[PDB]
């Protein structure tokens, strides 16, 4: 059992052509670059049959024209090993000690010279010898891991737990990293991980009490929100403290919640970290919250969210100072082996796309594992980049504890069954080297088992409760009754004047200057448009002293060239952000931050959700270029935004701004899928709205921000109505009107006793129907608008209908096809809530498989037909 | 304007320590590895302000301790340049000619020695000088590109076309690659691409007639399917032939359809290629259909589908012999620059994760572009791997032709406005070197313009038609009336006996052997379960002579350990596929292929959709581990599967198998979201079903396969009912019953005149209600099952209800919450279709924000409450 190729027999060759010193230097470079391909990193003696084996002919002395006859000759090595001269025997020895034992490293692809040299120096110095105290501490942690698993196996046989057996070195690795961070003087560590070994991490790393875990197994679950539904035990989070064992340091540790969908926690936990860093506010030399992110091998290589999130690491609005990644490589999926899971040689090969180091380490050598953890944390602190650790281990049982792995992997499980554990091997080693006594070794085991037995008995004394029905979360938060959302006239003029206080030598671009002038004049003359209404809202909130953050694709200028939140000087390329300046000059320390995102919907929306969870007192908004591209973030919508409160008791106030409208641009630029969002709504989970005037948009946003109802808000925003002159607002609407309106009654009804038809509408189609009514002089019709779709304002709708006593019909008019838009929701729910209402009649486009037509002439024909049908 | 750092002044150094020959060898290695960092590949003199600049101190002679005094001395270079000895002046010259001009290359990261040597030899030989005929051909192609764009600009000013101006070298690049493929003797080239320069490629590469394009601009659109909706002009496909200009070769060229959602065509076009290769059947040395895939720079780096699809390249069921990728790098998104779009240095850095070569080429040197195209196609044919080309160019106008790019990028568009085009520069060069006459140069322009003017006038003679309403696609395909789907008794016994004809020294695993025995005995005794019903269907179809393909996560064994389509011997690890063997021994050349996929839903389902389009006569099925994870492939469901026929006239017969059932495993293992699929259905777009017996599943699959209705099928499959003994089927049900049943009436009604309540149900809840009915001895109830959900079988439901004349109530019973499951669809549609039916009454779980509870005791309590409510 020796791992190297034996020395071969050959004749001595002459020192001609390429000199032999040159050849020895090439051998050194080869080992530094490709030595990991023959390192002792696999605990099993296993090669997967279907996988290609890389060429490693570069690592034998024959390929560099050297021979056994050169082993005792001396050569110039140019500072290798801190020496100017050396023999080939000593060169080989050192290279093999550094690059071919229990740690394999990839770092030569890095472009910066100082980085490379830092890593090179530390790897060739070697792992320092630990003290006896340190060694005993590692043994305690290994014991705790294995003991916990065995206890649960004994007391609860069939139950699903996803064990960590085969990979117990994870516990001392994570502990090493957290301990190093505490020594550096940082503030917090945030963890995200999957199912494998979660209960073990909760107990041994975070410090969740043992009584809680046992209760979970007996069927008593802790409640997150009153009347909540809940979730399985391996999807929950917690908080705790960590004290340094051989130091005076202390750090906070947290673990976040997540669904079954693998790798969906990656963008969410990045956002949490960024929000926490922003709150502490320590500048560029800060970055004092550390992200620690665990993965599995099959998921890491397969799912595309992983590289998508790593791509945000060095960008202006997303940087968090680097992430420490750990891949638990147990060499198997569920019943699938690496030959069917990836086309890369290693699972961690995405690192080479981003220019980051990789360390592969054997999971049966605990001292090496602890060293690698420390080295990774130090690299992050110095260089501020991502680092990747690959922990090579195995899975002792099946995927779960009810499965038989021999059916599909017979040969692999001949090697696994009947091995001795990592705890056993390490205990044997220490006793052998005289580093530990037998009395000590036995006490370590006995003490921990006594602790667990004690707690278990205490838990079983208390009787088991019986099941009870879950009520719901509808009334678990209060509504802001009697809150006023108007600003003063002084405040409105100051906001307007922010676009005139340009810096010293700044000028606007010729096509932007008219927009700025209109903003200064409108706050006293009238004609405020949609975009200026939105900015007035965010600006007012920033003045009061809040952190406002807006992010999305092309969101600084706007997709429709309407926002201009940051302006650029054509001559010098200087930037200017008016509202941020004004906020910072009022002494409440408010901020207005605007960012252009990368081209992602899954990672984009995920990051913003996380930001909302990490700072409860911030105002966050994500924008989509068109609302049609939001289906690329469906996982986030379904698993976090819509259902997080009911499952885990995690609350959020994220705002989604989704453009919407039927205007003839085709099937992927028309519909944000209102029907889909209205399906997800129940128990008052989130608010859904589609306002028709800038002032109403203003009032909706401000109500959300100033209330104490912590639930999301989804707004369907316009595209062509942005520049419609009939939709503009007057200043009195921002300063004298006090509240948001959920239903707006018809403002052009002469006599209410002559009305015989009522039309209900939502959004931009109002302005077409009103136009036609005026032209044809109809005094028997009344158009009523619905601004808030969910929850249903049935009291106001009832009040409006009651104002027209001679009405005979009610028409529901929408632009969308009959199987889309708000009609399906309303035809089901509204008749029950208003019993005395006449039967409703739909007027819309026909039902379709696609969203809209692709021909523009057909769109125009359809619209004419629709409005004609509405007016008999 | 010289691009190199000037030589510096210094003293001559002694030849001590590390020898100078060693230093010259290190300089050679540095240029081969990192020389691309200073190459002349950018047409503009532009450096983006916010982006980090890599260290390139490795490329100057000072860092290797050499000096101007070494330039004329001679050194040993070990075969570089085919010489044993050389001067430093000549070494620098050659290195700079190979790695620092108009082509920059990355290839040193490749692990195989033979690959590296092949590339190294060709790059250092250089680009061969082209003939005069070849040169004139390049000029014709450049002219065609620019001329086409200018014509459209003149005749249709405002209209959106997404121009290729700034990147016209794409046309000769694509032509070079296709021409090389024709010379190799291959069969077809399949193209997938986005919006940028699509109309140009359709005309100049594929050969779509010019009349068609002009008609599109005037509003007349070609119809795909009768009564279809359509799509915009830059989302369409076509077919054509390509003849070799200087050869006797000929090849077929195709371009596929796609939605606005970027990069969603990647898995689809890979599947198309694989299906076409499988049909030709030329073995391992074949792979004679070439995939050519175009991208944009922002999308390539940002979206996660890109690396997810590249990961399938070398896997057993997905390999297509390599893909040629072209990234059109115009150094801008919409209004977003690279500093805000990616954290990688180049856009093509994912290549280094997979071990593939990259070529960067200047878009203003057409001869270099043509060379790179040829070299890439040759590399693919020899090594069978992916290759990446980065074409560096610019965007002349704004994102579209109605946008002003100066507002956000002032300085960049000072360099762009008023340049001379690539056609102009190349014409000037050829006239300068005396390779072309002026008469020739003028004819090239005049002839093409005359051709375009001719066609345009012809198109405008014919009058413009007026718009007309679009009818729908419901009746555009026929239904299989009077088709019988039963097999003979001889056929059924043969299928059963396939599991007894094991190979020579093969034995089953002990826990699999009972399943095989039961399969042999059941085809005569009874008790056929769900899994055996499914396999009997696919097996029968394979025998008749069809290619049957099944793919999904853990689909060979099955998630619930139920399928065992391929078995493994514990002693030798040999594999056995019974049904494939039987099919191949019947002389119709049928196949049964089963594959375990990687852990992806987006790339997985996309690949199978593509396979169905590439071979219309195959049976394809994609399976999900649980139906809850299908929301990760929402883009494919919404943009291709549900709506492809209505938009482009592209038909498919894909089968989706999605597990479903409420059994107490929590919110991410319970619901496949039936309500969402039923929203998407309209115009008879696809079939949706939930059968309750194995024989019915058999008949449904066979009807789909043998009919001439080319639309998808979505089936909701069971989890616990797989092993329910009350659900098993007898052999007569496969051989004497002739058709699939859409409604199954109650088989335990003694007297029909005593029934006073009718219950409607679908799926596994039937077996609970029937159980209770028998226990309590209720003769006033009748339970009726609905097997096909869409389209609605209203004639059969009416017939069933008419059989109970004294019925007073109708109850709709489901397990799902009230805002989920089939209730929303049915409460809307069914009362209209059956006017005389009593009012329906729902019996279900309450409406919820999440899918299901997380506690198991609560699940049991809910189920009891539900069934009690049903029976008064
Ligand atoms: C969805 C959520 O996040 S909370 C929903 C919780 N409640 C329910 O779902 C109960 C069922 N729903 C209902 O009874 C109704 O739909 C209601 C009460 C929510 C609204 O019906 P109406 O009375 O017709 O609407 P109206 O606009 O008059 O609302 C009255 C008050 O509720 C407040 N309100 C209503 N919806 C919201 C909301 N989403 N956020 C904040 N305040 C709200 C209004 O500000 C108003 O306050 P006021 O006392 O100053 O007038
Ligand atoms: C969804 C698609 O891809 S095709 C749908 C096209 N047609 C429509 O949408 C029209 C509206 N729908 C309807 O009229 C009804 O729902 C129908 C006719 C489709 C079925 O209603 P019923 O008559 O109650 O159902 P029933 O099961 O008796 O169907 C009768 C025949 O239709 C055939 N059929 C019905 N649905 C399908 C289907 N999805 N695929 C194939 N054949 C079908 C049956 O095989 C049967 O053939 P038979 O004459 O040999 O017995
Ligand atoms: C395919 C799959 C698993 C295999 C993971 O392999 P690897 O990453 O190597 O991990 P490890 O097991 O080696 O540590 S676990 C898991 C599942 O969902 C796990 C349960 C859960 O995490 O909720 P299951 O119950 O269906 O098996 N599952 C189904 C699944 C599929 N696709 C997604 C996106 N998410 C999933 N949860
Ligand atoms: C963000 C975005 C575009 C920029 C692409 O930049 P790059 O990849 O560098 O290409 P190029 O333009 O430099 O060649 S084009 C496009 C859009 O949808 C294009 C239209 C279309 O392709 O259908 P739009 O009309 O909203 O701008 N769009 C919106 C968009 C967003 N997200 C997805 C998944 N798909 C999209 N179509
Ligand atoms: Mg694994
Ligand atoms: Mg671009």
């Amino acid at each position: 059992n020796v791992p190297y190729t034996p020395m071969r027999w050959a004749q001595d060759v002459p020192n001609t052509g390429v000199d032999k010193n040159t050849r020895v230097m090439q051998l050194i470079e080869a080992y530094r670059s490709r030595g990991h391909l023959i390192a002792d990193t696999n605990p099993l003696s296993w090669v997967q049959p279907g996988m290609p084996v890389p060429d490693h002919r570069d690592l034998d002395i024959e390929t560099h024209n050297l021979t056994i006859w050169d082993l005792d000759r001396t050569f110039n090595v140019g500072g290798f090993g801190g020496k100017e001269t050396m023999t080939l025997r000593e060169v080989l020895s050192r290279l093999r000690a550094a690059y071919t034992l229990k740690v394999g490293s990839e770092y030569t692809h890095i472009l910066d010279r100082d980085e490379r040299t830092w890593l090179q120096d530390r790897l060739e110095a070697g792992m320092p010898k630990p003290t006896q105290a340190e060694q005993k501490y590692i043994l305690q942690k290994l014991n705790a891991a294995e003991a916990f698993e065995n206890f649960l196996q004994t007391k609860y046989v069939g139950q699903k737990r996803f064990s960590l057996e085969g990979a117990e070195a994870l516990i001392p690795l994570m502990d090493s990293a957290i301990d190093t961070a505490a020594g550096q003087g940082l503030d917090e560590v945030v963890i995200g991980m999957p199912h494998r070994g979660r209960l073990n991490v909760l107990f041994n790393i975070v410090g969740k009490p043992l009584a809680s875990i046992f209760n979970e197994f007996e069927g008593q679950m802790e409640q997150g929100q009153i009347g909540g539904s809940g979730d399985v035990k391996y999807h929950l989070g917690s908080e705790g403290q960590h004290l340094q064992m051989f130091g005076d340091g202390e750090i906070k540790v947290s673990l976040t919640a997540n669904p079954s969908h693998l790798e969906a926690v990656n963008p969410v936990m990045e956002g949490i970290v960024r929000a926490k860093q922003d709150y502490l506010d320590k500048g560029v030399d800060g970055k004092t919250v550390v992200p620690l992110l665990l993965h599995g091998d099959a998921a890491f290589a397969g799912l595309g969210i992983v590289p998508e999130t790593i791509n945000l690491a060095k960008l202006r609005g997303y940087d968090v100072g680097g992430t420490i990644h750990i891949v638990v490589n147990n060499q198997i999926g569920f019943t699938t082996t690496p030959d069917s899971s990836r086309s890369m040689h290693y699972a961690t090969d995405y690192a080479k796309a981003f220019g980051c180091p990789v360390f592969h380490v054997n999971g049966d050598d605990p001292e090496a594992v602890v060293w690698v953890g420390q080295l990774a944390t130090e690299y992050r602190r110095r260089f501020g980049k991502d680092v990747f650790i690959d922990l090579v281990c195995y899975r002792l049982r099946g995927h779960n504890e009810a499965d038989d792995p021999s059916m599909t992997q017979p040969k692999m499980y001949e090697l696994i069954t009947g091995r001795e554990t990592v705890r056993a091997q390490y205990t044997e080693d220490l006793l052998g080297r005289g580093d530990l006594s037998n009395e000590d070794a036995e006490a370590v085991v006995r003490d921990f088992h006594d602790q667990m037995e004690s707690v278990f008995n205490e838990v079983k004394e208390g009787g088991k409760k019986q099941a009870e029905a879950q009520t719901g979360i509808t009334g678990s938060q209060k509504l802001p009754h009697g809150l006023e959302t108007n600003i003063s006239r002084e405040e409105l003029l100051e906001l307007g004047q922010a676009f005139a206080n340009t810096p010293e030598g700044f000028n606007y671009h010729p096509r932007v200057a008219p927009v700025a002038k209109k903003r200064v004049s409108s706050v006293t003359e009238g004609g405020i448009d949609w975009a200026w209404g939105e900015l007035l809202a965010f600006g007012s909130l920033a003045n009061s002293g809040r952190l406002v953050r807006l992010a999305g694709e092309d969101s600084r200028r706007g997709t429709f060239t309407q926002r201009h939140a940051v302006a650029i000087d054509p001559a010098t390329a200087e930037e200017f952000n008016p509202l941020h300046e004004l906020a910072q000059s009022k002494g409440n320390n408010g901020k207005f931050l605007v960012y252009n995102s990368a081209l992602t919907e899954y990672a984009g929306m995920g990051f913003e959700y996380g930001y909302s969870v990490g700072n409860e007192d911030s105002i966050v908004a994500w924008e989509a270029q068109f609302g049609d591209f939001a289906n690329g973030a469906q996982t986030i919508i379904d698993e976090y935004v819509s259902s997080g409160e009911a499952k885990w008791g995690q609350t959020s106030k994220l705002i989604l701004l989704l453009p919407h409208g039927y205007e003839g641009q085709g099937p992927d630029h028309s519909s944000a899928r209102i029907e889909r969002f209205l399906q997800l709504c129940a128990e008052g989970s989130m608010t859904v709205a589609q306002p028709s005037t800038p002032a109403n948009h203003f009032h909706l946003l401000r109500r959300h921000a100033l209330s104490d109802l912590k639930r999301p808000l989804v707004i369907f925003t316009p595209k062509s109505m942005l520049r419609n002159k009939a939709a503009a607002s007057a200043p009195e609407d921002f300063t004298e009107v006090t509240k948001f309106q959920s239903v707006i009654n018809d403002p052009n009804v002469a006599d209410a006793a002559k009305v015989k038809k009522v039309m209900l509408v939502s959004g931009k189609l109002y302005y077409e129907l009103a136009k036609r009514k005026e032209k044809d002089g109809r005094d028997d019709i009344a158009i009523v608008r619905i601004e808030m779709l969910h929850p249903i304002p049935f009291n106001r709708i009832s009040e409006a209908l009651a104002g027209y006593p001679n009405a005979e019909e009610v028409l529901f008019v929408q632009d969308e096809p009959a199987n889309q838009g708000p009609w399906p929701f309303y035809q089901e729910h509204l008749p029950e809530l208003i019993p005395n209402m006449p039967k409703m009649r739909r007027v819309s486009r026909r039902a379709q498989s696609s969203t809209a037509t692709g021909v523009a002439k057909v769109h125009q024909l359809e619209e004419k037909q629709l409005i004609d049908e509405a007016f008999e």
